[PDB]
């Protein structure tokens, strides 16, 4: 048995851009109010209040080339 | 048995950009107000209040090449 | 058995950029107020209050080349 | 000639209030951009740019009693 | 001629208030950007740029009694 | 001729207040940028740039009693 695994890649993954900007992200600009009385919890509580986990991601490129090669006998 | 694993790669991942800027992220600009009375918890509590875990990510490139190779006999 | 594992890489991961700047991250700009009465906790409590874990990441490149190789016997 | 000018005032001008608050005034929160080329002015120029003359007035009373009395012969 | 200018005042101008507060005035939160080329002015220029003349006025009373009296023979 | 000018005042101008506080005035929080080329001025220039003449006035009373009396013959 002879196996030749000989792929060739000459690709380009390319961006060209002018100025990138004037970006506004303002999550949770409003009043948040929580009132709680007489609650019973008999098991675990996870609580998040306000403005959490928000992302502003502004890459000047942001290109992805994701590639996978496999052989098995 | 002959196995000849010779993948070849010449690929470019590229960006060209103007100015990158004037980016505003303002999460949780509003009043957050929590009032709690007479609560009972019989098990674990995790609480997060206010502005948490927020990200501003502004890379001048941010390009990714991700490349995986395997063989198994 | 003959195994020749001879992968070849000539890639580049590249960015070019103008000025990178004028980036504002202002998490938790609002008043945060927490009022608690008569709470009972019978197991572990984790509390985070205010402005925590927020990130501002502004790399002049920020490119990633991630590569993985395996052979098995 | 007899002139008797004898007004009597027993009035009250009254306010009663709870808490007064949580007031937000945010004029000119957005980007202001002015580009001018080759303008000729042959007379006087007054220019105002940005956020000017804004008022936030929050009196705990703010009552007015304004009164005028006159006699003439 | 007999003139008797005998006005009487027993008035009150009154406020009662709770707590007065949590007042936010944020004029000119946005970017101001002025670009000028080749302008000619043959007469006087007044220029104001940015955040000017803004007032926050929070008196715990702020009540006014204004009163004018006149006689003329 | 007899003139009796005998005005009588027993008035009060009054305020009562709770706590007075938590007042924020933040004029000109944004970037101010001015770029000028080849400008000609042939008469007087007044220029104000940045954050000017802004007032924060928070008197615990701030009441006014203004009164004027005049007689003429």
């Amino acid at each position: 048995v002879q196996i030749v695994y000989k792929p060739v890649d000459l690709s380009k993954v390319t961006s060209k851009c002018g100025s990138l900007g004037n970006i506004h992200h303002k999550p949770g600009g409003g009043q948040v109010e929580v009132k709680s009385e007489k609650l019973d919890f008999k098991d675990r509580v996870q609580s998040k209040i306000g403005s959490l986990d928000n992302i502003t991601h502004v890459p000047g490129g942001g290109n992805k080339k994701i590639e996978t090669h496999k052989l098995t006998f």
